């Protein structure tokens, strides 16, 4: 009898990078640059304070992106210290980020290991560090041992919440600054309308909300959200209006802001209302892949199918919409622009916890405290999935049961070897799991009862001595991905990938050799599955026209192990079948074999998949003469080459890349490059990492418009200098009055 | 020019139990007796409160042996909870009580854990638990789970130190008294002289010692032992009275206490001043292995070559020494009457770990509390020896490094796996390692860099997975002794035992195959070693002429595998072969089949050596009559018959075991016995286990002068019914008054 927000739905549109500019915050960014370069020889902190969700982060990343920052010092570290840091950890990642090799630090002790890194941020010269979230003196007092003063300036800023810490890290403490009403209207409007500006008659409304939220950028981004979420009427806006006015009463209390996000997340439909709390099983401040994310949604039954739309396809989609909301941040992007990884914030990832731990009982996380102790079976039995991320073998020990946990998630950050007698303590608990991802465990082996969970949909795991795959792995029919790790070099797989009704994906490290794929004499079925859309890394002798065959909608291949094989004229056709995919857009051909015994060409390009978008090769030590077969490619628009792809001294473009977008060239030992404008029109990104011997980059890029920024890392003087030309040359297209995108250049080492 | 204490060194001589009879605490005992049945079909608890030193444990003990208790209760369970118990291990152990195969159990969780033992206790029937030094009220109440409210007249015993968690336990806490002013110095006087009386001249003074104690009977037992220390000279007495009155001017500081302690300590030889400390290395409340504390002393340097004692002997003797000042008290004893287990009281260990720690800097233990982070390289360097026993896994993947650790001991009841990364992380820590006893910790391998650590002197360690010892184990010169515990049923040794010259004993679990002796062919020397003292399980096929050449001071031997290869004298001499061992106390053979292929039969009695004294059998399965020859050796004094080591359904007594002091068979299968007195005219105590088939024990064995205590275990009713007619001969010997130590019988069934 009753029924509301009876209303039909529209599209939602991409993430595209917008509001890089943060409103505001340069002055503060300006007074604080003043500090640095303070006192020379010397090394000082520079303390930043405020509450939470106030735009701190958002400074440091400012300042740390500067151009003054950048040519100043040499050396810059960005290292994110959580309330529950490690600092072996981030002693290691702090030296890897300098560091090519990794065997040598492993062995160490965390002193010798800050040695290390004293001497290597010693010897360049200035060095700016930036600390993130430190909770407590005594993080910054162990942590700063890695730090040395080299009697040369050297800086650091670090961002805190409380008044305290700061006092103590430095007499009198920076104190951020909350936004005027005016700048609040300007940012909301920003946000909300994006290039458009605000209607006459939504305006009023506007405004006043703008000034309740009282200039906390947090609170302006998600009402924005929530803005865009209702539509827009003026009734609809005084209806926020009237509710945003309750909420801002108090502007300083913290639980405000949850109730604000309680109010977006109530507009939110109900399919994403779930997607949503599932982000917080994480750990605070934990960086989730997209892949991994949007995959552990279909296997729980959050995604469903809904007519022609991919589960995988529409899953993005609706993670283009949380970040839209501004409820998920991104941190990384990929080539192609999209979304690689993302996180909530600390408040919104607290608000999820909560609600999906009480109100949901979506799931439960098992978090003890010293005198706490560890479950028993009664509770465990109400629990639908569990998370433990703290210490696991522990738990394990215990020998836990419980019939109705369907899900156990384990995103350490170590990895943890299972001790041979605890192997089994998993299936015997959980018998009826759907999901389990315990990549962060090790399994020397496993059980014969990991063999009887026959409701898995999506496993993932590590295993450094595997080396064959049993058949009776293939039992399983439920499970709809797999992504598997392992160290040894060859992976057989035993189990019948074919007959597998429900997999939907398979993702190695290793090579992988498919068993042949035979139809059953007796069975009129044929093993055809539309539901695989990848092999990450399947053998070259593996690459046989029947298994293409039995593979319709894969949207991607990879090939490693030898690529001669293929490549060669016997077994050329193993490569021309690829021909027969039609769907493919990625194709990867990585190349283990250290001895160059033969040279490599390829096939002509009709060969390859009309839609192929992205290409990446590596350790090929391919003639830079066949890169006319791979621009004869129509659709190609992201190439990458790694350790030494293509190998040659003279390369000259031919064009053919009409519709290419980025190039990314990697540990190559060209040194003359010829191209003309026309080689490569549409390019928009340009990547030359370790480059040590090519004398020159034809000025000729400078003349193309969809070229915005460039990068060079580890590469020569003149290639430096002739990145600057092009600098300075766009710099005049774009006086010209020409609309041509706005050219941002960096040179990693800033002095080449 | 200032010199004192100057006197010569007199003997100390043997532990025997002595005052087993505790003063003036009957009347609590009948007290807590009196709470017996207090009301039938329920369950409750009996607190007993005071503080530590008081006589708790000790009237707690002296009930669960009172006839009454053993009467009423069929089922009675002894369990210690220190402040750091486990709840999972003691469920083990309860369980462990009751059935003789406890694998089932493992795989399961605690609750069911507790279930099992509920029925256990269900099928007991009336039952009577006790609980030791329970601190927190929440202990008591999870370990409660465990114990059935059956509507069955059940009973538990609680000791504990604090007020609040016996109230909460039971509304009517028994608050214990203290000693009275004439008991004080009668327990004085029996600490003191033992059975015999004090002289008249020390008596005041001992009376105003005992006065100054205040009735606490732990300040009495270490007075006591101070006053043994000293002397029974006048002038003692009065130095100790004076400092007595010194030091225990107030009543509730329990540091007083301590000061007593280190009156005792200071007057402890300096020889001695180290041992006591060493056992403090210890888990607070760890039960001590005797053989493994003295060997540690030995490998340790603390004992040293003084006369001509084996240095074995002088380390029990040092601890016969130790226990007889009453700092060390016994908890368990051998059947031939030698120190089986010991350990060390709360304050006097708190103390020594104190004194330790601090002063005497012998070792660190590393203890942390969870916001306590583990120590830095620089405070690890200044260690000598380290002892962790909370968990060492977490220690160790910070990857440790202290170049000054000289030892590294970690005792733990529950075995810990090494992680293969981790392995490398030990040798690499401890180049000069002197001792290491990681036997809690289970390795799968070793890595190359174990086997050059050539400063090591003792090694234990536990391994499930190892077959094969390899060679460069015997590179190894300094080692002294060496215990292997091994999962695999045989043992290769590899490494050259006979060339290392420092070992003085080898002990294993597993069947060990000797190398065969080989001579140099071109050293001069022989590898013979004269400290070499036992082979505790080597191969049968090892027993050979030229092994038995290479070892003359074997006073322990130990055979594991087919006795049947040995016995038989057509194949080999090896039986014959052990008669070449000057002196052998100990000999054991365990057969591992368990088939009786071959009939075995005893080689006469002059194989045997002269000075055998403990003998043991283990499934020989031989004839009756073969206990002639037995009887036949002279100085027998000790023997045990285990898992039908001697079968037959009919045993008539020869006689001649003339010097037999004690006599063990368990699970034998005999019916009759024939028996006179004169047969075994020296017996002193009797053991009888699962002989579910004997018709009756002998008469005649009543008559013997020297037997004093009897027990018998899951033995027919008539069985019991022949000994309690021995125990009614043995009670009218006592109203005789025949000079016999009086007798008590005791069935592990009361019924029976
Ligand atoms: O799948 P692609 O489109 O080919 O992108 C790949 C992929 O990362 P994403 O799937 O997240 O985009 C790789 O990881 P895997 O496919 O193996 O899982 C990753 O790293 P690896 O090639 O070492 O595996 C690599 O990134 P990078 O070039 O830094 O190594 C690259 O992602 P990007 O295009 O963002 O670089
Ligand atoms: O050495 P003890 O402390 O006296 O223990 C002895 C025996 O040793 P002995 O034959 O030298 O007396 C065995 O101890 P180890 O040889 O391993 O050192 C052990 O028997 P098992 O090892 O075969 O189990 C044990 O057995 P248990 O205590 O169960 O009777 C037995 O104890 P007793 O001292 O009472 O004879
Ligand atoms: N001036 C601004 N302009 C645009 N967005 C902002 C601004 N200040 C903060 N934000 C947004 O508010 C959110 C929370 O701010 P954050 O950077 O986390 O600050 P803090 O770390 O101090 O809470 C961020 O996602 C950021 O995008
Ligand atoms: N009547 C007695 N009361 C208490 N302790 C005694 C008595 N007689 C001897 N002792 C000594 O007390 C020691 C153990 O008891 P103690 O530790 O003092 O009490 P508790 O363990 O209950 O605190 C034994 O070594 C024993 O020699």
């Amino acid at each position: 009898d009753d029924d509301l927000s009876a209303r039909g739905s529209e599209e939602r549109k991409p993430p595209v990078v917008e509001e890089d500019d943060v409103v505001g915050f340069d002055e503060e960014a300006d007074i604080v640059i003043n500090r640095l370069l303070g006192e020379s020889n010397h090394l000082e902190v520079v303390p930043v304070v405020g509450m939470p969700g106030l735009g701190k982060t958002t400074l440091a990343n400012k300042i740390y992106k500067h151009p003054k920052i950048g040519y100043e010092f040499f050396t810059r570290i960005w290292v994110y210290v959580s309330q529950s840091y490690r600092r072996r950890e981030l002693f290691l990642n702090i030296i890897s980020k300098f560091t090519r090799n990794t065997k040598q630090y492993h062995g160490m002790c965390e002193e010798d290991l800050a040695d290390e890194i004293q001497e290597f941020l010693g010897k360049g010269g200035k060095y700016l560090v930036v600390l993130d979230d430190v909770w407590s003196d005594e993080a910054w007092e162990r942590i700063k041992i890695a730090f040395p003063n080299n009697n040369k300036p050297n800086r650091v800023l670090l961002t805190t919440r409380d008044s305290k810490v700061a006092k103590q890290c430095n007499p009198i403490p920076h104190d951020l600054k909350f936004l005027t009403e005016d700048e609040s209207w300007i940012l909301l409007e920003k946000k909300v309308f994006h290039k458009d500006k605000c209607p006459p008659e939504l305006v009023l409304s506007g405004k006043s909300i703008a000034k309740k939220c009282k200039g906390l950028p947090l609170a302006i981004v998600v009402i924005a959200g929530a803005l865009i979420g209702k539509g827009k009427t003026p009734r609809e806006w005084k209806q926020v209006d009237d509710s945003v006015s309750e909420h801002l009463i108090n502007r300083d209390h913290p639980e405000n802001c949850n109730k604000l996000v309680q109010m977006s997340y109530d507009r939110l439909p109900y399919d994403l209302k779930a997607c949503f709390l599932y982000c917080s099983a994480f750990p605070g401040g934990f960086q989730i892949p997209a892949w991994k994310l949007i995959r552990l949604w279909i296997a729980e039954g959050f995604i469903q199918y809904k007519g022609h739309l991919s589960l995988e396809c529409k899953g993005e989609d609706n993670l283009n919409d949380l970040i839209n909301r501004n409820l998920v941040m991104v941190m990384e992007r990929t080539s192609d622009g999209q979304i690689k990884t993302c996180r909530l914030h600390d408040m919104l990832h607290e608000f999820c916890r909560q609600e999906a731990m009480k109100e949901e009982n979506l799931f439960q996380e098992i978090k003890l405290g010293s005198e706490q102790y560890f479950p028993g079976k009664r509770e465990l039995s109400t629990y639908r999935r569990l998370c433990i991320h703290s210490s696991v073998l522990d738990f394990f020990s215990t020998k836990p049961s419980a019939e109705h946990v369907r899900s156990f998630l384990s995103f350490s950050s170590k990895k943890i070897e299972m001790p041979s007698a605890d192997i089994p303590t998993i299936p015997k608990g959980f018998p009826l799991l759907r999901v389990l991802d315990v990549e962060s465990i090790n399994f020397s082996r496993f059980s014969r009862e990991f063999y009887q969970l026959y409701h898995l949909r999506y496993v993932a795991f590590s295993s450094d001595s595997i080396k064959i795959l049993p058949k009776l792995m293939g039992e399983l029919w439920n499970i709809q991905t797999i992504i598997i790790n392992t160290q040894q070099r060859t992976l057989d797989i035993q189990a019948n990938i074919w007959n597998m009704e429900r997999l939907r994906h398979l993702h190695t490290n290793s090579s992988a050799k498919l068993p042949v794929p035979v139809a059953p004499k007796n069975s009129k079925v044929t093993l055809v599955n539309q539901s695989l859309q990848t092999l990450s890394t399947i053998a070259p002798e593996s690459c046989t026209e029947e298994v293409f065959a039995r593979t319709p909608n894969l949207k991607k291949l990879g090939i490693r192990g030898k690529i001669s094989v293929l490549l060669d004229n016997k077994s050329a056709a193993s490569l021309k079948n690829v021909k027969r995919l039609e769907y493919l857009e990625n194709l990867k051909l990585i190349n283990d074999s250290s001895i160059q015994t033969s040279k490599l060409r390829l096939p002509p390009a009709y060969i390859f998949p009309t839609k192929l978008r992205k290409l990446t090769l590596l350790d090929t030590w391919l003639e830079w003469k066949d890169m006319s077969i791979l621009g004869q490619l129509e659709h190609l628009e992201v190439l990458k080459m790694k350790e030494n792809g293509f190998s040659g001294e003279s390369w000259e473009s031919t064009g053919g890349f009409c519709s290419l977008l980025v190039l990314w060239i990697e540990r190559t030992n060209l040194v003359s490059w010829k191209a003309s404008a026309d080689d490569f029109p549409r390019l928009k990104h340009l990547v030359l990492i370790c480059c040590d011997n090519l004398k020159e980059v034809p000025i000729a890029l400078a003349d193309i418009r969809s070229f915005q920024v460039m990068m060079l890392q580890n590469s020569t003087k003149t290639a430096a200098i002739s990145a600057r030309q092009i600098q300075a040359k766009k710099d005049n297209q774009t006086q010209q009055g020409t609309k041509n995108i706005a050219f941002k250049l960096s040179i990693f080492p800033p002095d080449l």
